[PDB]
Parts: structure tokens; C-alpha cells; sequence
DNA sequence: CGACATGTCTCTACGTCAAGATAACTTG
DNA sequence: CAAGTTATCTTGACGTAGAGACATGTCG
């Protein structure tokens, strides 16, 4: 029995009046999403020198396409951060030489947070590490079983949204 | 196409060297486990007054069974989160009336950590609330397809 | 126009990790 | 005993939400 199993059976014999089955699927999936990050992940985007937000920044950037620049708000959107702690991350990408602000032309509001060339390369060297990462993360499921994963967290998000 | 999708979609026209596949299942873990937490279940948490941390160290200790008193140690481990973090916890939980620390006759480097009357009682309601609010959240998804969900990620924890 | 909305940053306040401290426990 | 380990808290550092500020864009 993992943690999600045993805090069931605990629940079933002090709340009989209680369903709580619902624990072990939402429970694995937070517990999968926080092991999964602290544990294969973010060791790698800290040997770039990257926190994860960081990583993520870049990696939205870069696949954006040239010239690799977005908006803040364009950027916290994409991390559904709020529009302060987007601030922090591209202070934190900007100190250390991998992104660079400038005026938006389109709007007297606006910034441009866009890659250095340093910045890209680096991006350009973490996304293949990190995909490599995400693979053996991933290689306890079966190729059908990664789809068919896919598809029921789509099918949850659908239903969130 | 949801925000994973269209990512692997610029990341397959701007580096075709590279294969981004495992980007959706991942992309979708994390998407999923954050706007759950977001909008559905640390909203219902604050309505009693809890944080999302704060709901998990009541729910331990309640279905612990009495006398509702665990360790320090026995709580972090539960919630795979530091000691010191635990401590943040116990605090905030302590000063609200909600959990009581005491000595542990056991272990003299130790405590327990123990619900209140008013803690029991507010976990007691707030437990039936949030599994109302968890199948709620699981509604989209049919019995079988949440078992199935269950058995991959427990097969995905597994092999971390 | 003035009233309202948005982009973005600055700021407070909080949860978190890891390192360190130290009393008490374990080991041999 | 003497050395190593564990329980637990304290502390510095950092990412974070979201309120507030303010310049600029949008609306009738």
C-alpha cells in the first residue's frame, strides 16, 4: 500500500459514514506531480543554474519562435503565475545575462522580455537534457500506457475548464 | 489543443531534432495537480480557515484514530515535507486552538502533537466537504476511468 | 473628455528547503 | 563510556499570491 492506500484504509475504519476512494487517484496525482519535480526535474534545471520557473521561462521564450520575445503578461499567463512573481523570474533571467527587457513598440504599457544569445544557448542545451530526463521519468509506463495517461489528464482538465 | 499540445506543437517546428512527446503526459501531471490545488480544493480549505497544509496535518492526525497525537516526524514523513517546515505547521495550527503540543513519554527528544476538541470538530466537517469537492473534481471522469487513472499513477510512482 | 480596464512592477506576508544547533537516543 | 544518529526547532533565503500603485490603453 503507497501513502494515498494506507490514508484510505485509515479513513474507512475512523469514518465509516465516509467514502473517501476519491483520496488515492487525487492524492497520487499530487504526489506524482511533487516527486516527480523535486526529485527528476529540478536537480537537472539546477545544474543550468535554473530554477524551475526559470527553465520554464526560457523553454517559452525559445519555443515561441524568433525572436524569442514575449510580454510579461504573455509569459504569466503561459505559467499561470501572477503577474508579480513573473516580475521576480525575469528579474532573476535578467541578472544573470539570459533574457533581456525591452520597450514594447506596440504598446506604451508594455515590455519585451527576449532571449540573449546566451540565454539560448543555454535553452537550446537544457530542452534536449531535460526531454531526455522526462523520458526515463517516464519509461515505468508502457508507450500505450503513457497515451492513455495523457488522454484521462486531458479529460480532467477538460472537466476543470 | 490545450496549452501541453500547442507546446509540443512549437517545440516540433522550432527543434524537429528533437522529440518533445514526453512534454504531455508531464505537462498535463503538473497543469492538472496545480489548477485542482488552485481552484477547487485549497478555496474549500481557506473557507475553514485552513491552508492546504494546515487541512493535511488535521486529516493525518484525525484518521490516526485517537487519541489523535502523532510526532513531529510521523507528521513530515506523512506529508513529505521537512522538519522545519512541519514546525511552520504545528505553529500556525497550535495558535488557531486547533492542535496541542505536549512531551512524549517515549522519547525524550520528542512531542506529540495532538487535536483539539475544536480541531476534531472542524477536520471532522471539513474531511466530508473536500471528499464531496474530490468527486466532484473526478465527475468528468467515469469509475473505471478513474481506477484506471489510479493504477497509472501509481505505476508512475512506483518506478521514481 | 472622464470613467474604466489593462500591463507591469513594487511590496507585504507566508510556506518552503536546507543548514545548523543541541538534547536525547542508539550502538558497540 | 565515546562516537554516531535522530527529533525537532530556529534561521536565512527564495518563490509565491495578490493588493496596491501608476502609466497607458479603451470605452461611450
Amino acid at each position: 500500500m503507497d501513502r494515498a492506500a494506507h490514508a484510505v484504509e485509515q479513513w474507512r475504519s475512523e469514518r465509516p459514514d465516509l467514502d473517501p476512494s476519491s483520496m488515492i487517484v487525487l492524492g497520487r496525482l499530487q504526489e506524482a506531480a511533487l516527486v516527480i519535480a523535486r526529485d527528476r526535474l529540478n536537480p537537472l534545471f539546477a545544474r543550468y543554474g535554473l530554477q524551475p520557473g526559470e527553465f520554464d521561462v526560457l523553454a517559452t521564450l525559445r519555443r515561441s519562435g524568433a525572436p524569442y520575445a514575449l510580454t510579461p503578461t504573455a509569459l504569466y499567463d503561459a505559467a499561470m503565475i501572477s503577474s508579480g512573481s513573473m516580475t521576480n523570474r525575469i528579474d532573476r533571467l535578467e541578472k544573470a545575462g539570459w533574457v533581456e527587457r525591452r520597450a514594447n513598440p506596440a504598446d506604451g504599457r508594455g515590455t519585451l522580455v527576449a532571449l540573449t544569445s546566451a540565454g539560448r544557448a543555454l535553452i537550446d542545451d537544457a530542452v534536449v537534457a531535460h526531454v531526455d530526463n522526462q523520458r526515463r521519468v517516464l519509461s515505468a509506463l508502457s508507450a500505450a500506457e503513457q497515451r492513455q495517461l495523457a488522454k484521462l489528464l486531458d479529460k480532467l482538465l477538460q472537466g476543470q475548464a
